[PDB]
């Protein structure tokens, strides 16, 4: 048979970032509402004449059925920050 894409159920988000250039406290992941935004800002100075920086953002809008809750992050030794996050639980309405 042929090659298939195997469908992915819904209510999760991943993406990852290359931010290897950032140190972790550079570094900041907020949600809004239903978007995730990530920020990232460099300064230096290499004496005081001078002012060299770096600046990042970037947005996300979260899937349906995510927990705008759930939302996580992890920032690896190279550099590398992880996003992800779970499905939003429904209440019942009937009993168990």
């Amino acid at each position: 048979g042929a090659m298939a894409q195997v469908p992915t159920d819904p209510g999760y988000f991943s993406v990852l970032l290359d931010v290897k250039h950032f140190s972790p406290e550079e570094i900041s992941v907020k949600v809004v509402g239903d978007h995730v935004e990530v920020h990232a800002r460099h300064e230096e100075r290499p004496d005081e004449h001078g002012f060299i920086a770096r600046e990042f953002h970037r947005r996300y809008r979260l899937p349906p059925g995510v927990d705008p809750a759930a939302v996580t992050s992890a920032l690896s030794p190279e550099g590398v920050l992880s996003i992800q996050a779970t499905p939003a639980s429904a209440q019942a309405s009937l009993p168990s």
